[PDB]
């Protein structure tokens, strides 16, 4: 049931994607206690996506299923900045 | 208004996609009584999508617009297993 | 926070996409008063997407964040018909 979708205009290689998603899955499992075997995740390369009118690198993260989402947001932002080289200020996490 | 989106990590050929979607549209029209001319459908190939940490074939179906969704879920699962060769246990249908 | 996603089966060139999205962003900023710097937009080419069972050109627009959405819908429809050569009757705008 828990989902995490990372939409990005960064053309992540197949391995960059696995790096980001495995780390986010681990983060969700750790902070929220959800088993890895129930988690669905994806990195959706959207070459046209824009934020603020700019095509500069940007990630939009949707996490579906809560005081600790502050912590989870922090881990996710650090993960994407590392794996995809996105600016933290251009990582936006939405919880649903 | 009624939508059905099949997200999958299975690289369905153009015709496999039409096979799956025409059959799902027929199923929605039959079980829910919605005219085919109002239905929107799609198969979104998401090469990075993961379930349980695995890239093994998997489909996530979202149907938007209800005792019979049990029946509709059953028809959709059988359809995808046939057309895309996905394991029934790796077909997940969500209604909204 | 405000998002606009245009999903379409029309294989828009990179520039057609920028033409459509910059104009929609301007429309959202003007009608709804949202600053361009807060708006996220995207055009998602979905080659399998169907409406009414047909693969004829079609756009599904989701705008997330209201008497004027009638006006905003009108501007968006005219924009896509111009930039992507879609029939107005095959442009569907959903607000959320």
């Amino acid at each position: 049931m828990p989902c995490c979708q990372v939409s990005t205009n960064i053309n992540a290689s197949d391995d960059d994607a696995k790096k980001a998603l495995s780390q986010i899955e681990n983060a969700i499992s750790q902070v929220l206690g959800k088993p890895l075997g129930y988690i669905m995740s994806n990195l959706d390369y959207q070459k046209h996506m824009r934020f603020g009118g700019s095509h500069d690198g940007f990630c939009f993260v949707r996490v579906t299923s809560k005081s600790n989402n502050s912590s989870l947001a922090d881990k996710i932002t650090k993960i994407l900045a590392s794996t995809l080289n996105v600016k933290s200020e251009r990582v936006f996490i939405e919880f649903k």
